[PDB]
């Protein structure tokens, strides 16, 4: 459809928009003081909760943008990725180290997926 | 349609491109020499003026990635983008920080949208 | 279609994603020794060959984002895109600095495109 959908979730942060079967949404740690491999699988662990609560599911991602804070957590965010990510039906994925908006974020991922 | 309209055709780069009821733009800030606040709603009013002229609006926005020059201006861009959005009808977001190509760009906002 | 069809679909990424008749992909340098302007002259040239393996072409990219790691490098990579980018016919574009994973890439690009 070519009517927006929108979705906001108290215990959330970003909102997951749906449109013209497609839908964004960007997943933002919950746990400050947690490390980057804590943070990177319980993001892609609210992500899967996300998608399967409109339908959608980790096997029908897209495209997924990896932000880093620290290049130094690379290896521990692959290492979450990797235990997750559906062999035969991953999405593209693009990993950049940049300045997160909060000083406790060690990451944070923009995700594509089909509706 | 699944025909690719393209606004402000020149050599190098178009400003907008329009396809499957969707609308691809980048905004960057006329006003170089102010501040970050500044220069965000700059960029935001511009963004408002494009999907205007192509039948959207800032109600459909799907998704907004923002790049900050400088990680002492995220509370700024917050500041200036809480003023323009509408409750309720908000996109998806990213705020990040990276380096700009022209050095008096404290922001660059990406913008997907409907049309 | 409304069918998710992936390219060189491995363990832990795609190469290339296709929904909804748009059609997603990241490309990064083959040769890790050369410079910014064979980095990105290479990449564009990989882009070409997945855009024409699907029956589509860099006439119909529709938004492009190069990270590069050095801001020393934006001159290279435009005349890279400038020999390059069909006149006319150019996406949306975008050029960041960021951290990239791999220390000898000197740029990455992702394309969204018409398929």
């Amino acid at each position: 459809s070519l009517s927006i959908v929108r979705i906001d979730a108290e215990d959330r942060w970003s909102d997951v928009v749906i449109y013209n079967n497609t839908l964004w949404y960007t997943g933002v740690p919950e746990n400050l003081d947690a490390d980057a491999f804590e943070q990177t699988a319980n993001t892609l662990a609210q992500i899967d909760a996300v998608l399967e609560k409109q339908g959608s599911s980790k096997s029908r991602i897209l495209d997924a943008t990896i932000f880093l804070s620290d290049k130094a957590d690379f290896a521990a965010m692959n290492k979450a990725w990797d235990a997750w990510v559906v062999a035969g039906h991953a999405p593209v994925r693009c990993t950049v180290q940049a300045g997160l908006m909060n000083p406790k974020y060690k990451v944070e991922i923009k995700i594509v997926a089909a509706v």
